[PDB]
């Protein structure tokens, strides 16, 4: 139950970590979201699981 | 026109950007349209290219 500009939030950073190479920038950037708001580290935690359950089946 | 999504992949672009739109959405949902967006160029671009318009046309609104 992510409300929806969290959850394009959470989008955005984990499509940005998921490049071949990521900037010290961007890292900081993603971190910093992470740790703004509880539903913000909530979002990108069940959004890995979820991710690597996808990966899992194809 | 000035470039077109092959209609397929438009009818795609249009499921998960609804998606998005809702109140909620479930880290499953994202997973899906972040895999769909993954999947090819032409997936990631049409996503870009509709959020762009879909912002234009809101303030058209």
């Amino acid at each position: 139950s992510i409300p929806g500009e969290v959850a394009e939030q959470a989008m955005h950073w984990h499509l940005e970590l998921q490049e071949p190479a990521v900037s010290a920038a961007t890292l900081a950037a993603c971190m910093s979201w992470r740790q703004a708001h509880p539903l913000h580290e909530h979002a990108w935690q069940r959004t890995q699981v979820f991710a690597q359950r996808l990966r899992e089946m194809r």
